[PDB]
């Protein structure tokens, strides 16, 4: 059947805002995963996973009698989709079991790994999510093979449909760069927000860049893609050498033997894929990547034999049985055990990307230190493996269970504990009145609280107003945050805070993080009062103030809004139309299309625009909370045309007189153009809508203020 | 951005079961449109609509100074998408304001019509839906121009995103037949469920079949497509001749002047399209269809002039100024008024499809009767306009407001009023015990109640267990209903009814409609008991029994299930795979994916399959309510393969021994294959899920039993 997407392939897609509906979720509306997990017998789950490691199934025999390597790869792939640019991908939603990730070429035969785990998932049911189980299984694999992990947190709730992620524009799996849809431009610049070199790869091509077996060139792609997954050089070397301490690759025969990926396979395959016609199709005959490399002399035991081999041999370019480029140790004895035949041994082998760790000069120094000091290697790998597998879990408050590491890590964007009584309802009312009596305007108060709260993204649960990081580098100097106006607001609020905290007893005090949000609440209540409407905006205290020393300024760079339609802000010109960037922002903020619509219409008339731009400010009572944006936008008395100067800025003129009434961007006018958004704008721009508009605006304002409040 | 649909364009689409979520809806979850409409001042709205008729806007000037013809077309097009095959389309959800219908070629310039209504929509807000307003505007247009309508019902709730409808497979607007995606095969057979001749037309091509101007061949397409929209010869003549008593077509210059349809237009067009470069692009210069026809001497007044012209002249093939085929009266005077220039008059003109009403012998007889008996024409048109505009509104219990016709019409599938006390909980316990003491099995009770209730479709709200039409022609004869088994169950239930009603005083009695549903509830209770579970199934009395004479047997044919995955039933071999037909059926039953999953797993083990097929009966305890279907389906100890005899039937064998354990269809195994359906099956197949399965099953069973219960 022909669909709207066929007819109008460039129209905005709002369906990404309406995922994860109660409709698609088999659990009751009252289901609380954290409550279920907190009663899990995690020790009993880990004993079952431990037994599983050495219980081979004939439909997918265990290499060396041990599934550990397979399950470490499974858990690394689960986590390895993560991109810092948007926070999308990662292990935190168990998306490996859905399209497209269940059928990526780099996830070949991880369908078998997930199927091995169904008996344990079935036993423990809703008390352990697939998302937690994939990571736990990787931890138990490591533990069973003598590696001490840094710890584990539960709390990744299962999802029930694919995430809407931009994985790239290529129409061919693993397409080499330089195609019609190339993800590369300039001097090998990978397009944001991608963090993989080819469609369907986790990071890089194990042969080398676009198949060129050059370890030095490969090292470039490794460093670039790992940095885009939040890993520096030490972490990257620790992870790759740590992983490739275990197990083997699978390339026993030509790739033409391997059939359809799971999403393409026949219904009889019952959710599995990559059925191989090569000899037995599994075990000693397995084909996965097409490479055939076994790194260490003890693939089922933690060792420092990866670096011993990397540095102890010279390497020769060779071909797998599948015709893939790989390396073998020159002059070596057969010292590596065979996966199935206890009478066969093999020479040491390496991937191009393994040799990167020796032939890139910066990796070489780290790899030599790890070689000489394997206790340093073990500790870096444990820390990196925790970071990898938890990077998208959000604040430490979300971490469940008895194995949570007590060490607070800089990458967690940590929030200090609150040690003192919180302000009560009367205190909140006193502070709101003091804020409004200071002379801070509605526009200043709403703009500041919006700037602080709207860094949250639900993709990796980073950002939000908790921490008061808006006062620190680098948030205080982001262009979108209007640094000089922000500095003046924060100075006034800090004087209000000092006076209130000075006057208290019993150690009661208010954080600046709370006061910035409460001040924004006062701005919204004042705007409602300006409109002739008395409303109370909800407020929940208990935010704390993080220090500069507790803030990684480099990691905070990815949270900078370079597009924020809710402030009519675009840092520069992009490929992507501004309205597409608005819907992307609404998705990160976890907003529905109705929530996005009411929030944007209200922010316009409150003065939230960066630079006090008039664009979309369709009111003659700025700083009053009215539905004026919608009533004026939908007024057929006004005709719109793109400006001569700028095709992305529109003039609204009286249709009769030609008088200039308004100007607006694409972000403003899309609400009068897109057939689904216009239907929403009509509800809010109706004569009966003033009370509904205020209520809905207050609701979505409060939602945004609370996005990072996992402490509640 | 490459999507899962791009990679796997044949995988099942579950998103059609999760549309119309609370997420996309701007109204509160408690919003009750019926209650809002009941408070509407309908008299005030109709005064506003009467005023609008002659209030010309310069951006789309009114023909003859009266918008009535444009609005009648707008309302006819709102209703005219309806198909009897699936009940999809029609006016009942206001889908003309969304993609794709807002942009169909046949809906060109109806964007202008809807925009003229925005001020009235704005003024009355949520108290009148767009869906109600489009039809009410059509009524007022007719009343304004002298035609007395049969009545009007409110209660069409607005919807907030496009309906998932198969409109055809063509990838070109208006493609003529015989293309690579032809909707025609054999002797001009239109594929079910389509009810138009070309992609983006309402019914037929006004020039003639595939543009061939043969009124006789055109009559064939008119008959077929109108029959597929529930209209017979009399209704079809009345509707076309009635409509074309008013207004005019628009083709003042070449179609090449007309730009992008609304969904393709620039953002500055603010939701309008078909902007024309021809002269002023509007009014006298309007281009809509490309035809230039005005039917009557008084296009803004009800007249008998359509049939006077049709019969009173001989017709000559000619071309509009756009190059379209149409017909001019041989030797006629210039009697037709111009829409704008009082100094111009025109010869009578007709479309090919108008001449059909004369040159098709069966239409000719009706047209002549209407010409000779104008009162018969007026009454037929009024009744057909009502039916057209209310055909998808469902039972009369949904009809709101003060203009609802009292007359009960056969096409409404009327239910008699209940005039007696209903059974209470004590009676329901007594009737269930009698049902279970009769010897009727779980399989018989569940199968009969499923057969009765599952005819419902939310597309046009036809069907369901109310009326006990399963005992009448043609439902009692449907293969899916197992006529011989059905007859035996009904005979036993009618004997229980007779004995219960015979023992009552005070006029209390139970309908067979109620007893069938209650007996099915007893079956489910007995099944739960068979599984060691104490369960009560909710039951709401108040169904009444319709007569054979209240049941149009030809209209009832389109509800016949030729595919019902819930009974593992396929009447023959279709081009669409069985699992796509299962999701289509779930959508018509208003089920979510979780609901569809739990229902199907439960029905399989209760013995609801047609013919007692073993396909999908993955239990050793049939007629016990357990999650066995899921636990056995997900057992990796079983391997599945298609049979030699039948690629659509699968054998489940022990992996280790090769012993046959089970057989299943595509409908069974899709729950083990589709990545999202398998995630749902896993929840219900987990060790902690038996009580959840039972309670979810009872909830969705009750939901299906109540689908048509608008009396509640
Ligand atoms: C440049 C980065 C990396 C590349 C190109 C890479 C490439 C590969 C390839 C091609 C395979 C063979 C797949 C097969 O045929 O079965 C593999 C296996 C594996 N990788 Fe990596 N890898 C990378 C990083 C990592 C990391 C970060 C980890 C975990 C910390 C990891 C752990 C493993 C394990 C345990 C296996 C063995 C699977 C088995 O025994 O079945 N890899 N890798
Ligand atoms: C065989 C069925 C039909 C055909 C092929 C057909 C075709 C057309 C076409 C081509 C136009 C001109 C559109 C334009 O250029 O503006 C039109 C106009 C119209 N049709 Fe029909 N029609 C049919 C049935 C109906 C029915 C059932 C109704 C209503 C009961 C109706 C009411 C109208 C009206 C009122 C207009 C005039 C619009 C105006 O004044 O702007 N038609 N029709
Ligand atoms: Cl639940
Ligand atoms: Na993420
Ligand atoms: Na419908």
């Amino acid at each position: 059947g022909t669909s709207n997407r066929d007819w109008w392939p460039n129209q905005l897609d709002l369906s990404i805002l309406h995922r994860h509906s109660s409709l698609s979720d088999p659990m009751g509306k009252d289901f609380n995963y954290a409550q279920a997990f907190e009663k899990l017998d995690l020790a009993a789950v880990k004993r079952d996973l431990h037994a599983l490691m050495t219980t081979s199934q004939d439909w997918w025999p265990a290499d060396f009698g041990h599934y550990g390597g397979l399950f470490i790869r499974m858990a690394w792939h689960s986590a390895g989709t993560y991109r810092t640019a948007d926070g999308r991908g990662g292990a935190g939603e168990g998306q490996q079991r859905f399209a497209p990730l269940n059928s990526w070429p780099d996830n070949a035969n991880l369908d078998k790994a997930r199927r091995l785990l169904w008996p344990i998932k079935q036993k423990y049911g809703r008390a352990i999510s697939w998302a937690d189980l994939l990571i736990l299984t990787g931890n138990v694999a490591l533990e069973s093979m003598g590696f001490k992990t840094f710890g584990f947190a539960g709390g990744r709730a299962d999802t029930w449909e694919p995430e809407d992620v931009y994985w790239g524009s290529e129409k061919i799996w693993l397409e080499l760069s330089g195609g019609p849809n190339s993800r590369y431009s300039g001097d090998r610049q990978l397009e944001n927000p991608l963090a993989a070199v080819q469609m369907g790869l986790i990071y890089v091509n194990p042969e080398g860049p676009d198949g060129n077996p050059d370890p030095v060139a490969a090292a470039r792609d490794i460093r670039d893609t790992f940095a885009r997954m939040a890993m520096n050089d030490e972490e990257t070397v620790a992870l790759i050498a740590g992983g490739h301490t275990f197990g083997k690759t699978h390339g026993a025969g030509p790739a033409s033997n391997v059939g359809a990926e799971p999403e393409a396979a026949g219904i009889e395959a019952q959710g599995l894929g990559w059925k191989s016609a090569y000899r037995t199709g599994k075990g000693a005959d397995a084909i996965t990547s097409g490479l055939e490399v076994t790194w260490t002399t003890t693939p089922t035991q933690w060792s420092h034999n990866f670096f011993e081999n990397l540095f102890g041999y010279e390497w020769e370019l060779t071909k797998s049985p599948a015709g893939a480029h790989q390396w073998v140790a020159k002059g070596a004895d057969a010292v590596i055990p065979d996966a199935f035949d206890p009478s066969k041994k093999h020479r040491p082998t390496m991937l191009t990307t393994d040799l990167s760790l020796r032939f890139d000069p910066a990796y070489e120094k780290i790899s030599r230190r790890f070689h000489e000091n394997p206790e340093q290697f073990a500790d870096a790998f444990a820390r990196a493996w925790f970071k990898l597998t938890h990077r998208d879990m959000g604040p430490r408050a979300r971490y469940l269970g008895p194995e949570v590491p007590a060490e607070v890590l800089l990458w967690q964007d940590p929030i200090p504990a609150v040690d003192h009584p919180l302000i009560d309802a009367a205190d909140a009312a006193e502070l709101k009145a003091k804020v409004l009596a200071s002379g801070l305007t509605v526009s200043q108060l709403v703009s500041t609280a919006w700037a602080a709260a709207s860094t949250f993204r639900g993709s990796d649960k980073r950002g939000g107003a908790n921490g008061a990081r808006i006062r620190l580098a680098p948030q205080k100097d982001w262009e979108a945050n209007q640094p000089e106006q922000l500095a003046a607001v924060l100075e006034t609020l800090e004087a209000i805070r000092t006076a209130f905290n000075g006057a208290q007893r019993g150690g009661k005090q208010v954080s600046l993080a709370d006061l910035i949000v409460l001040a924004g609440c006062a701005g919204v209540e004042q705007a409602a009062k300006n409109a002739g409407h008395a409303v109370t905006v909800p407020f929940a205290p208990g935010r704390a103030d993080a220090s500069q020393e507790q803030t990684d300024v480099e990691s905070m760079a990815v949270l900078e809004p370079v597009a924020d339609g809710f402030r009519n802000y675009l840092k520069g010109k992009y490929r992507v139309p501004a309205e597409v960037l608005l819907v992307d922002k609404a998705q990160l903020l976890t907003l529905s299309a109705p929530e996005m619509t009411v929030l944007l219409g209200g922010l316009r008339v409150l003065g939230a625009n960066v630079g006090q731009s008039r664009h979309g400010v369709f009111t003659a009572r700025e700083q009053a909370l009215t539905n004026d944006f919608f009533v004026n936008l939908l007024d057929m008395g006004t005709e719109w045309k793109p400006t001569a100067a700028d095709a992305d800025v529109f003039e609204g003129r009286d249709r009769a007189t030609g008088e200039l009434k308004w100007t607006g961007t694409r972000v403003d006018l899309v609400f009068g153009s897109h057939s689904q958004l216009r239907a929403l704008a009509e509800v809010y721009g109706s004569a009966d809508a003033q009370e509904k508009f205020v209520r809905d605006f207050v609701a979505v304002w409060n939602k945004v203020m609370n996005l990072d409040r996992f402490d509640l």
